[PDB]
This record gives structure tokens, sequence and C-alpha cells, in this order.
């Protein structure tokens, strides 16, 4: 009721993302276990919170319970494609600031994030960051360092963003601490993970009701986003084979039952159209880069490719695949939103039965957020309860308001002890009625832990 | 070989020459161990080493041995279980000239004597200079019975997470005397050899002791660890309706994700001591328990009352309390069908109708089954195990830590990992077995993931 | 041209590009219209057609097309129409008559508007059904239409049993020949197009986490065999229910527990025969029977709370839908999702938690919440369907004397050597490559190098 | 004082005895026949020739035949598929059986003249109970007499089978035969899940090579090469599926294999140069599944990876040319049914030599020849449909029929679908599966008898 302080694709899609929230918390029990848990402590009150991350559902449930807990937020998206419109509006009328739509432009996902960093023209008085990728953490370094004085901590998402903070840290540019949500086990091991097993062949269905099984993929990477993905389309009949440069990925490929393969011959990436193993590429219906790397997926690749061959990336950033090489020569035609055949006869005009064309999904952006709806709500729950469990921790210390001396002994990129890790993963057992068994006090002091855990070193692997 | 030579004791020495054929074998499917050999055998890395080993005597630990002694080293070799030696195995070691004593189906009294005769030598402490253990034994009776030797020992290379944990407690407790390498926690070790492993060789012994049909059977894996989750796809991959139970809600969460119903067999997952607490209408369903835990009693006495007539009852943990077989042992008369296979006859302790149809099957006595009733882990897995053992090996005898002064003992006395480059080195060569192409970075692209192209690729937290 | 009524014409365009796509997907239809456009085999056909206007019948349309026939076109389910594809076979100039989201008023009207042109019955001469509505409502409605008509190519399971019956009674007034029973239809479509396309519907109407949730399958036939894979893949832990022994045991050996909504089995009407333990650990059920009533109204007041519902059968009477719209409150949550809220009829809470979500209202689960089968499955079951109809058209059933008639009056299927042609189209499709028998080869086994290669007995 | 045997090892009677009594439990439809019909003695006055593997599967086979009333004589119809146990307990409870593992070929001829003669003249037999037709073909060939006084043959195997359509197309055949193998608690059972749980079984016992991450050829894509291809890929194998029948290869294809073919452009015209070289060079085990002759021909096993694994899971040792091996290379033995075959020459091998095949079973049925064949369970299916065949024929009494109605009776058939249901709902009720039975209205509205048979007779499943 007078409220203005947003921008969405249509306010009026709010009803319908109103249900589907309503929706999602039944399948967030952690996420709303945290609302019942912390509403009458109110551990929020006072944050003030950036939020850079997809504007889905699933973030329509962190964002209310956030400020269920008492924050204030300014939110965008982290990607151009990956917001659903219905949940934005969904949040823009609750009254909270959003700017976040489903296509936007380069320039208008820049704009977004300065929507959410400034307020009435001036510095918002910001004192939390969440991130997913860096972008929000670059641009307050780059461009806000006065806003960051009094920003007590930013809790990031995912690999590449933590990436990112590692390398501020060892430079001595990063100017507050931070925790890495991605290394939680229930954000790394069920997200990258499981998330991208369930979304990315649901993607590819939707963009192109393409059959998968007895078909040939090739996943390149075999992270914790590589596993899953090489599961997502295994699962559906295909014959996957994977690519590699960490020998001890690799293993785990070999010992899961795919081939382990090289884009390359002899895995020697020379820069030369003589390098390709065309007979390979040549046999593979659909590729997925899954690394968190530059150009994996590169212009000499996609010149030998199969005829109609799918081409998708599911890393963070669209430079994992050479995309500015068939913007620059071959044609490109639009088979409805996100979708786009590439006609690799030429730049000037398409036959429109040419049969030589690549089908590229979400212009190389994460597919399974462009082409779907990313993660679905169960497994998003994990990685969520991190987040506030992160933003509580770090606003809760302080960082802004300590003394410099103190200051300099807490910067750092520090993971959620483990013991939270273990509360998150119970909640998320319960919700699937799983029960888990109590160790016996003789039980717990044979294998050297307490009865309520932890149950493992630190460096365990799981 | 050599001539008049008498210091062993294996079961059957005749079996030495199909042995041999099976190491042979083994060689062309262990590339990271054999690559070992090819590269230090010129430089004899382990000349002067005297190392006691007690691990599994199959033909995989044959290949081990025979690598060690490639580099130099001479050995002194007893199996770290009572049902795990390959007698082809040890008799073609024993044929080699190479002390080793141990056979398939020691008693315990004939277990330690096995030992002891690695220790000893013509009645007197070998002098030893290296330990490679699978699992503490070792390590604990020299530790409790021979300390003196522990003075002229470099080092301690544990194989698997029970052992390390022993030596953990050591360490905490200031009562480990030489510093060790954990060969557990390389990933080319845990995650190649306690997973997989169990993955190929569980349902290997269950049909070689059993002969039963799996697919469409209900099976309870206790535990969701490596051995837990390899153990559960062993079953799964057969069709197997599989339900998992945890104390970790970690390990319980993948369970799920996995596809896999989580259960307690306590009711609420609360063993109060009684029988009441037992969840009967779960338990009387199940067709198979297995435990995986490194645990205790995890398959209790009530537990094992209230199971389905006829369910096949083992354990793949290291240690056979995982199962009260103590309990079985007391209260139920024991029908043996073959070696490693028993009936338990839950009518009584005092003989059994020979068609009485109230049984449990119990495999290897509740001993690790994979081991057991099969031959455990294949060649190609136990090639990362084993050449982490042999580079842990080679690492503590260069150190020389025997000859330190006290004060750079007091620094050194730790249980390390091996680093990662080494690991992935291990893997590369496993990958090069299956006849995988790893992919080399370019410059610009090791740059932008801030790594070397030679490796390493992951920083020390990641966990594969 | 006006001799239609979709949803939107303009879509017309993007129809087109998915057609384009979809028939680099089918070999098989494709290579028919290769090989059968010099002949023009169906020069003079008349084809009344009725099947879910997909993308995949828009390359069936035109392949019959291009291969001489005129038809007139409507989909056989209100909710399976792509909008897109009914579109573009519009602006092609060929009569359809098919939108997503008609009301059962607008679907008869819409079979009608093929059977009739300019007020008068068209003179059609071949049909062409999914499920049995049009040739039930020639029958019945348009009986002398039917003495100008050669044949019938009936698609699915269901219309294949509508058809036996008619025939059993002496109703069947025309030819016939199952499609739906030629391997490369049967053990291709109804398995494998439920494999891919009922995990992807769940996906798209809710965008539940699948894995490590609780399911039952009612059915162990082609369609929950197919439908219990696509569950299972996803890390579903799977039940199956099954009144057939066989399909039950296969339904073990495959991996699954089979179970029962009653009590030993024992459907007698009461709340005390339902497993309400059971069902109340259950987090989806599907229903694959082509029977009545086999998810009833007991079944779904003991369901888990939030658990979805859906059907994937031909008809959505599998559901006892007509119970809960009688008894408990509706929830549009989007297009084909409803919550259904067991609190009662008049009215519900928002936050209720007590509520079930119906997909597609009940209806086939696959085509009202995603796409249905994709082309390459598709593929098999059309180039089948052309098949047929060039072999009912050119019989001339309907000009034969009334001696010749009374013999030729059947439900066939097509041999065997076709329906091995049409797997070598789809299996080149894949790249895959069939090896040829010697001589010495085949004479061993006592087949021709040609084929066929197995007795009409053999089950596959 | 019994005498009229021959086994391995008699004394190993008491082992054998024990894993019967297990095997009984875990094949609930055969012991409910033996409960159902022990009062009614039905295979009174039966005298039957049996051959087929001699397992304690089938020592619970040949035990319900005698319990309802048959006498017996047996052999095994392989010569690696006894298992010696399971003889020896047959044997020590009277039942005449000439079997043991590792049988010569000459023994194996010997042993099946044993069941047909008794005391050096033909015994009184009247029933056949076959597996591949060997007994089948002798009895033709040699005792045509004894045909004439045989009422029928129940044939357990695809190939079996096979033969018996041919003598009946030849009009050689002489008496009536049940087809076993087409029931589908047979076929889609037995052949399918059988070699599932067998093939890796075997593989592992013989060789305990990984094979998880290596690469696999099935040669054919039947009940027997959908079973084991699934037997491996479920290891983690990279499985790749050779066809000659193009709706098998569509079915491989939608399994999620890739379908290839040993020959470039599939055509085996002999030649080295139509070997795919660079395919055989990548495969690290061969399993053929066909029935057919000469799958795995002398140009494959030239051209295939050094070190790969060799078998064969079709009931023909022909599938792989092992006579070119006998005649060209070295065999080394590892162990019984392991051999190494050095392709380095005939004369002899280096015991280093790295270019060998490993060879299971002589080529022999892979799954007896190297472990125990398939489990209890799963032959309960095959075997309760066996002892109903046999009480089929043999209360037809074909041999007293008047010539007229002999040939009028003269066929090879498949069981009705209502016993084929029965026994897959025994063995439902074993895993402890409850199936559901159809309301009244449900009957009506699909068109079936709420007991069935529940699918016309043309339903593949
Ligand atoms: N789309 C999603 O929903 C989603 C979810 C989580 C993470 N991510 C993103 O996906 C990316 C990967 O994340 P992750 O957690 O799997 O990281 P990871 O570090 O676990 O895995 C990345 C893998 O890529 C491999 N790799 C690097 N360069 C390669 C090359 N040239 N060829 C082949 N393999 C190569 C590395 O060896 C590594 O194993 C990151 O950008 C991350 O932020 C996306
Ligand atoms: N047989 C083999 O070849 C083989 C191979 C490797 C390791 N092992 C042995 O197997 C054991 C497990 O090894 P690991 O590497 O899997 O260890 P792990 O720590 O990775 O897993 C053990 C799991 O057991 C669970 N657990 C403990 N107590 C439990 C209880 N009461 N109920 C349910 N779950 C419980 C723990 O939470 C843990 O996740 C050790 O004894 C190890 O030495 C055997
Ligand atoms: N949605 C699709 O794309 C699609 C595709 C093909 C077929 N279909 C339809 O799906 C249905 C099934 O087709 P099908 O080919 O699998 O038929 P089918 O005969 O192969 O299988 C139906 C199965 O349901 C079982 N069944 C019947 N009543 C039952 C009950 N009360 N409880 C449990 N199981 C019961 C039968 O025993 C049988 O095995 C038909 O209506 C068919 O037209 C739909
Ligand atoms: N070992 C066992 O336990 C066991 C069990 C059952 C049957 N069998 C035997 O296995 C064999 C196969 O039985 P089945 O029931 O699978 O028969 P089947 O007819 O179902 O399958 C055999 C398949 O081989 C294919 N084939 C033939 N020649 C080929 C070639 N040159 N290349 C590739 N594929 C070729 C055929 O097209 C057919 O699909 C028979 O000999 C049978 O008696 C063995
Ligand atoms: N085959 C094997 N040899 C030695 N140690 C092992 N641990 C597990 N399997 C083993
Ligand atoms: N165990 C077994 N016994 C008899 N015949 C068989 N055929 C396959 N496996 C068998
Ligand atoms: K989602
Ligand atoms: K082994
Ligand atoms: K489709
Ligand atoms: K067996």
């Amino acid at each position: 009721a007078g409220f203005t302080d947003y921008k969405v694709a249509d306010i009026t899609l709010a009803a319908w993302g109103r249900r589907e929230l309503i929706i999602a918390e039944s399948e967030m029990p952690a996420l709303m276990g945290l609302r019942r848990k912390y509403a009458g402590q109110q551990p929020l009150k006072g944050a003030k919170i950036l939020g850079c991350i997809h504007m889905t559902i699933q973030t329509g449930v962190l964002i209310e319970t956030l400020v269920a807990l008492g924050a204030e937020v300014r939110w965008s998206s982290c990607n151009i494609f990956s917001t659903q419109d219905q949940a934005a509006a969904a949040i823009a009328a609750a009254g909270i600031p959003v700017f976040a739509w489903k296509g936007e432009t380069e320039e208008e996902y820049e704009w977004c994030i300065e929507q959410t960093i400034l307020k009435d023209g001036q510095p918002w008085d910001a004192n939390m960051v969440l991130d997913d990728g860096g972008d929000l953490t670059e641009i307050l370094h780059k461009k806000y360092p006065q806003m960051l004085e009094r920003i007590h901590g930013i809790t990031e998402e995912t690999t590449t963003g933590v990436h990112r903070l590692l390398d501020m840290l060892k430079n001595g540019t990063l100017k507050v601490p931070a925790i890495n949500v991605n290394d939680s086990v229930t954000k790394s091991k069920n997200d990258n993970k499981y998330g991208c097993r369930h979304s990315l062949n649901d993607a590819i269905k939707r963009g192109t009701d393409h059959l998968l099984s007895g078909k040939q993929a090739l996943v390149i990477g075999y992270g914790d986003v590589g596993k899953g993905s090489s599961q997502s389309l295994r699962q559906e009949g295909m014959i996957v084979k994977v690519a590699e440069v960490d020998p001890i990925c690799a293993m785990q490929a070999c010992m899961d039952g795919f081939e382990v393969v090289s884009p390359y011959k002899n895995g020697i990436n020379d820069g030369t159209e003589a390098s390709i193993d065309a007979a390979l590429l040549g046999k593979i219906d659909l590729i997925v880069t899954t690394t968190g790397n530059v150009n994996v997926c590169d212009a000499n690749m996609l010149k030998a490719l199969k005829k109609r061959a799918v081409v998708c990336n599911i890393g963070h950033f669209d430079n994992e695949i050479d995309t500015a090489f068939m913007r620059k020569n071959w044609a490109w035609e639009e088979v409805k939103p996100q979708v786009h055949k590439i006609h690799r006869t030429g730049k000037d005009g398409f036959d429109a039965h040419n049969d030589d064309y690549l089908i590229l999904l979400a212009e190389g952006r994460l597919v399974n957020l462009g082409n779907a709806t990313g993660h679905p709500s169960r497994i998003m729950d994990g990685s969520f309860a991190n987040q506030v469990l992160a933003q509580i921790h770090l606003f809760e210390q302080k960082y802004a308001d300590l003394p410099a001396a103190e200051k300099a002994k807490r910067l750092s990129v520090e993971v959620l002890p483990k013991k939270l890790d273990e509360e998150v993963a119970l909640e998320m057992v319960k919700g699937f009625g799983g029960v888990v068994t109590q160790l016996t006090p003789k039980q717990a002091e044979y294998i050297g832990v307490s009865v309520e855990g932890p149950f493992k070193p630190d460096t365990y692997r799981y």
C-alpha cells in the first residue's frame, strides 16, 4: 500500500507466486524449522541484507525466513535468466524491495544490483551481504568501499564465488569476513550434486523435448556439478563420456562406470584444429560444461560437434562455452525463449531447413535455471538453511564494530561448524520420514564422539 | 626358491604355482603399483628396510609384498584376519623365499602366533625398522609386548579406518611411539577401496556363500560411511530393496538422496535395552542384514531374535563385534553348511532339527565377509591402496625417525597423510589403466582457476 | 482458409520451427515419406484422425499428406494438444480442431467438426483413432458414413480393447489394424515413452524433488513398467501394485516391493480394508492400468498429506476424481495443477496442510502437464500408423462384395517384417549398426538372412 | 547296496543334503507342487529319462518328481555344470544319476547312455525331460523302439526347442513335446534374470577382475543377452551390444546401450579386413548369448584387446571358435575352467607373455561352468513348469493312443497361461508380495475373470 520500491516483470503474478511459496514451505523443513526456532529471538533484528541470488520460489522462502527473523533486505538475481517472475512478484507484493525478472539484458542486470545498493539515490544502510557468484561482492569492493566499512560479513553460496573471495583474501583486498556456504556438506554434496541430478535433464527436456535414452553425451568436468550432471543423463539412459583435468575426479568417473575421454588428442589442447578428436566429437549428441573454468567447450570443439547436437552449460558463468565465437561467425535462429539453433553455414542469414546447426540452451548461461526452475525446494532447503545460519553468525559477530586489531584476527573465509551442518541434515532426513539411530553411551565412547555429535572429524570427506 | 627355506607357515605349499599364475595376472591389473616397481627398482629406495607386515594375505597383498621386495626391502608377513588369506597367495610368497605365516581358517590362537612369527626370527626379535599394518593389531602387539623393538622402527603405515582411529587415540593419549602415515584417507584409497571395493565384493561374497537370489528381497545396511555406501550399492544394483540405518544425519541425508529409505532397528531410534524397543515389524521383513560401521554391537541380540526366519547376517566392517555373535554362540545351535557358512538355529542351544525352519545364516562367523566368503577387493581397486602403501613406506623409511635426537622426535611424532600431488599421481595411473584420457589445462585455464597445470587441482579441504 | 479452430494461429511459425526439428528426430517416419512419395499410396484417401495434436502428430499428419491423403483432425484428449503444433497444421491448410484446455463439450464438438464439412458428412474413407472415441461416434451416430470407410487404425491399448469387444459383439462395421501391438509401438511407446515423460510431467507440474520419496505405481504392464522406471531412476522408493501375478513377478525381479492398497489384496468396499499404514507413507501415486477406480475414494482419504496423485492411463476414471469433486474443495495452483483440500467442500484455508495435489485433473499426465512422448519414440508408433493406413486403404474393403467383406472383417496386426523394418530405421537413428547373418548362421538358427528373425510367438 | 550311479565322490552327499534343504526354502512354487500333489501321486508309473545340469536346483526338481511317484534316471546336459555335492546327494538317496563336474565328451555320452540302458538293455522309460536336446537326439537316432513307448518330452531351453521344431518340420519327431522355455515364468525369469544374477557371478569367480569402468561387448540381445547386458552394466561396465534382429537392437538402444557390430557396416564376409579392429581393440570382455554358431569368430579373437576375457552363456560352445584357438594358440590352465590362450603361437608359451586371452569354461556355459548357474528362487519357476509339463504329457498317454489320434496330438506346445500365472503367484508370495484382487466391476470393465487369465495369449509382457 504505497509501495513502489521494486521492479518486476508483472506484479499481477503475485497470487500465483504466493500459492507456490506456500507449497514450497512444506518442502523446506530445515528452513521452516529455523523460522519456528528463532522467531521469538529475532536474531536478525537490525540486519540490513543486500542479497544477490536467483530470484526463484526457493529464494523467496529464504528471503521471508530472513525477514521473519528480523532482517530487512534489498534483493536482485545473480543471473539474467534465472528469475521466476511469479516469485519476484510475490516478494514485491509483500513489500520487500526486489529488482529482478527473467530475460534481463546485461545492462539491466547491473542496474538491478545497483538498485539494491542505493536507496533514494544514496547508499542504503546495509550491514550484511548474501551473494551467489560474487558479482555483488565485486561491485561493493570496486565501487562502494565506504559501505563495506559498516558491513559485518558476506555469506557466499557457490563454488565460483568462494574462489573469488579467496583470491581477494590472498591479495589482501577482501574488506569483510565471509562464510563459505558452499562447503557445508548439506550444500556442496546436496545442492551441487543432487540438485543438478534433478534439474539438468529437466531443463534439457523442457528446452528440446529430445529423447535422451540411447544417445551420446559428453560431460566436461566431474566435480560436484559434473557428478550430478553425469548421473542426470546416465539415469535417463544416455551413454555418458566424462572429461576431466583432475585425475582423482577422473578415477571416480571410471569407477562410477563412465568412459573418460578428452576432446583433444592425448588430452593436449594446443589451439589447433588438428588437436581436436573429430571422430569423438562427431558422435556426441549433447555436451554439458560443469567446470567453473573458461573455454572448456571451445570454438574448434563447436566446429567438430555432430550436426544438431545440443550444447549447454550448468556452471555459474556463460564463458565455459565460446559463445562469443558463435555470435561472431554463425547465424542464430530462436526456436523459443532460451533455445537457439546456431547455423554453422555462415553469419548472414540461414536456410530454414539447413541440417547443419547446433542447439544452444539459455545462450550458454546456467541451463537448469534458464530453461527450467533450477534445483527443487527440498534440496535448496539445505543450502538456504546454511545461508540463514551463516547470516546469523556473522551478524552476531559484528565485525564492523570491532577495533582494528580485532578485525585483523577475524578477517577470514570460514565454513560453518560441522555440528550445524549435521543439524541441517537431520531436518532434511526428517522431511523424508527418515529415522536416525541414537548411539548408546558405550557406542559413542567406542568411536570417540558425543552422542549428539558431531560424528566425524573435520577431515572427513563423506 | 632359497635352498632349505623353512621360515614360513602356510596351508599347502603345492598351491604355489597356481598362486604365481594369479600373481602374474594381478600384475597386469595393478598399473600404479607396477609403475612404482618400474620407476624405483633401480634406485632401490627401500634397500635396508626390514618391514613387519600384517594385512590380509591375498593375491593383491602378494603384489604389494613383491613390490616392496623389488624396491629393496626385506619383509616378514602375516594376515590381519583369520579367514582372509588366499592359500595359493600365501604359498606363492613362501615359495619365493619370503617369510609368511598365514592360512585361511586360523584359530584365534594361531592368528596371534602368526603375528609373533613375523616379530621373532630364530627365537629373538627381528631387527625390524618398518611396520605396515591393517587394523592396528600388529601395532598393538609391538607397543604392548615388544616396546623395545619400537626404538629401531621409523614408522607405521596403517591401511584402514579402524586402525587409523586406534593410532589417533594413542597419539592423543601419548602412547604412540613412532610416527605414522594414514594411508586410508588418500582419496585413491578411502574413496576407491572402501567404497568401490565393497561394491564389487559384498554381493560376490553373499553369492559364493549362499547362492541366494538377491533381486526382489529386503536388505538392511547398518551404516552409510564409505563401506556402507559401497555395500548399499552392491545390493541395490542386484535389485535388492535396501534400507539404511545411520547415526550420522549427514550420511543419512546422502542415503535418502541416493534413493534409500532410512530406518532404525529401534522404535524412534532409541535403544533402551529392552526387546520392546525393537521394531519387530521392520526386522521381521528383512532378508539380509549387513553391518558396515566400525562400531560395536550394531546388530545386537534383540535384533537377531527379531529377524525374519532364514535371513542372512554378515559383517563387512573390520572386526567381528559389530554383530553379537557371542550371544549366538551362547544360546543357539550352530550347523556348519560349508566353511564360513553356518545356520544358527534359534530353537535352542543343545542340538537342532536338521529340518528346522527357524534359523539364520551367518557368513564368515561375523568376520569381514568379502574376504571371508570371497576374495575381497579386486586387484585393480587394491592397486590404488597399495600404491599409497609403497609411497608411504618409502617416505617414512627415508625420514629415519628412529635415528633422530629426542628433540626432533617430539617434532615428528605425528599421524600424517600423503600429499595431494601423490594422491593425484596414483589416480592418473589408475585412470590410464582403464584407457581413460585426462585433459591438460591450458596456461590460461590454469591461471583462471588458480592451479598449476601439473596440479594439485584441488585445495586440501576438497571432499570429492 | 478458415476450416479450423485452434487457440492462436499466430503460434504457427513457432510450431513450424519445432516440426522441422522433430522431423530430424523421426527417421522411420521421414524414411516413409522418402520411399513412398513417388508412389503416392494414399492418393484418394480421406482420413478422419483423432489423436493428441502434438508436434509429433504434426509430423504424422504431414507424412499422410505427403503420401497423397486428405485429412481432418482432432485431438483425443482435452489437455494434450500443443497449441503451436495445431497452429502450424492449420496454417498449412489442413483442417484441424484442437486446443489445450478444451471442455468436454468442446472436445466432442471438435470431433464433429472433422466428421462434418459444411454441415454435411465429409466423404471420409479412412479412420485413424487413439482411444476409440471417434470410432464410437461413427458407429453410434453416423453409421451410414461407415459404409464408405475402408478401415480403422487404432493407436492404443484401450482403443484396441474396445475394437475387440465390438468384433466379439458383431457390431464392428469395417476392418481394423491393431497398431498398438507392433513391437515398435507397444514395446517402445507404451514403456519407453512413459519412462521419458512421466517424471518430466511431475517436475513441470510440481517441481518436487522425487529422490528419497515414496511412490506407489498401480499397474505393471507396459505403461506401469516404464512409469516405475521413470520414478526409480530419479531415486524414488517405488512400490508396485498388480492384479496379474506374472507382471507382479517381473516387478519383484526388477527390484520393486509389490504391495496392495487393500489388506491381503481384498478390495471389499470398506475403509477397514484399506492398508492405511501403507497409504499414509506414500508421497506419489500413479495409475497405469486402463482399469476403473484403481485409486479409489477410500485410498484418497488415507493418502499421506500433500501426496501427488496422477494418472497416465488413457482415461480419467482410474482415480475417483468424481468423489473429490463432490466432497473436497479444489484450489488451482496453475493450469492442470490443483490442490484438493480434504477439510471439506465449501471453501478452504489457503494455509491448510491437509491437501492432495492432483495433476491434469486426473487425465493423461504426461500429455497434460508436459508434452507426452518424445519425437524419437513416437517415430516408431507413427511409422506403423502410416503403414497400416496404406495397407487398409489399398485393400479397399468398402468396395468389396458382401461375401468378400465377411471374410475381411477382422482386427489384424502388421507383419513382423514391417515391424523389423521400422526398428531398423530407429536403430540407425541412434547410429547403431545391425549385424548381418552369414548364410550358414541363418541356416543354423532356421531363419532367412532377410528375416523375420523371430517366430510370431516371440515376446521380446 | 545301491550301486546304480556314477558320481565324483559319494561322501559329498551330506553336504549336498544340507544345500538341498536350504534350496527347498527358496523354491516355494516347486515345493508347493510337492505338498499339493503328493497324496494324488500323479506321476505314479512315470519312468523319466532326465538330462539337465546336475545342480542343487535340479536335485530339488528330481526329488519333486520322485515325491509325486516318478522313477527317474538322470544325467547332466553339460560336462562342467554338475555340482558334485548335488549329484552325491541324489545318488545317496537311491536315485540313478551319472554326472560329475569336468566330464570328457566321451564320458558325457556314456552318462546319457547309462540313463537310457538299465542292466545293458533299454530301460522301460516313458517320459523324457531334456535341456538342449542331446538326450532327445540320441533317442531318435539310436533308440527309436524306446520312443514308441514314450508319452512325451518336456524341453527346458531355447536351443532344444529349436531342435524339436526342426524335427517337427521334417516329420522326424516321434513324440509330442512341451516347450517349457516359453512360459513367461521361464523365459522372462530364468533366461533373463537368471543370467543377470549368474553372469557377473561366474566372471568374478573365474577371474576376480574388477568390472566397473571396463568395456564389454555382448553378442545378442534376446532374453539371455538382455539379462547378461544388465549383469554387466549394473556392475558399472560400459556395455556395447551386437544384434542381427533390428527389434532387439532397438530395445538395446532404448535401454541405454550403444549398438555396434564386430564387422564394418555389419557385413561378415569372412575377411580380417572386415573386422572393426578399433572397436575390438578396446573390449575387455566379450560374452556370447545367441544360440548361434561362430558369433565370436577367429578374426574377432585375433583383433581383441590383449588380456580380454572371452566367455559364452549360450547353450553350446560353438558360439566361440575355440577350435581355432586349440589349433593355433597355446593354452595355459590358470585353475579349473580358466585358461590363458597365448596368441604368440602353438608350441609352448612364455609364462610372462602379455599377449593372451582369458577363456572361461573352455567356451561352455559360463554361469554353470564357473559358478553355480541360476539361483534356487529363479529356478523355482522353470522347474515348477517342468513338473507341471511332465504331469500333463504323462496323463495324456500319447504312446497308448491309436495311430490316427497320435497324428492329431504330435505337436510342440506351451503350458496354458493359467498355469504360468499360478506359478508366478507362488513366486511373488515367496518375495512377500501381495497381489491385488479385482472387484467384479473391475473384472467386467477390462473383460477378464477375477481369477484370470488376465492377458490374451498374444500379450508379450
Ligand atoms: N547450476 C547450478 O545449479 C550450480 C550449482 C552449484 C554450482 N554451480 C557452479 O558449477 C561450477 C562447478 O562447481 P562445482 O562445485 O562442481 O566445482 P568443483 O570444483 O567441485 O568441480 C569443477 C570440476 O571441473 C574440472 N575442470 C576444470 N577445468 C576443466 C577442463 N578444462 N576440462 C575438464 N574438467 C575441468 C575440475 O577438475 C573440477 O573437478 C561452478 O561455477 C559452480 O559455482 C552451479
Ligand atoms: N571389508 C573391507 O574390505 C573393508 C574395507 C574398508 C574398510 N573396512 C572397515 O569397515 C568399517 C567402516 O569403514 P568406513 O571407511 O566406512 O568408516 P566410516 O566412518 O566412513 O563409516 C562408518 C559409518 O558407521 C556409522 N555408524 C556408527 N555407529 C553406527 C550405528 N550404531 N548405527 C548405524 N550407523 C552407525 C557412522 O555414522 C559412519 O558413517 C571399518 O571397520 C573399516 O576398517 C572394511
Ligand atoms: N499416457 C500415455 O502416453 C499412454 C501410452 C500408452 C498407453 N496408455 C494407456 O495406459 C493404459 C495401460 O496401457 P498398457 O499398454 O500398459 O496396458 P497393459 O495391459 O500392458 O497393462 C495394464 C496393467 O494394469 C494391470 N491392472 C489392471 N487392473 C489393476 C488393478 N486394479 N490394480 C493393479 N493393476 C491393475 C493389469 O494387470 C495390467 O498388467 C491404457 O489405458 C493405455 O491406453 C497411455
Ligand atoms: N546359460 C544359461 O543359463 C541359459 C539360460 C537360458 C538360455 N540359455 C541359452 O542361451 C541361448 C540364447 O537363448 P535366448 O532365450 O536368449 O534366445 P533368444 O532367441 O531370445 O535370443 C538370441 C538372440 O541372439 C541374436 N543373434 C543371433 N545370431 C546373432 C549374431 N550373429 N550376432 C548377434 N546377435 C545374434 C538373435 O537375434 C536373438 O535376439 C540359447 O542357446 C539358450 O538355450 C542359456
Ligand atoms: N583383496 C584384498 N587384499 C588385501 N586387503 C584387502 N582389503 C580388502 N580387499 C583386500
Ligand atoms: N542352477 C541351474 N540348475 C539347472 N539348470 C540351470 N540352468 C541355469 N541355471 C541352472
Ligand atoms: K525449482
Ligand atoms: K580379490
Ligand atoms: K513431446
Ligand atoms: K545356483
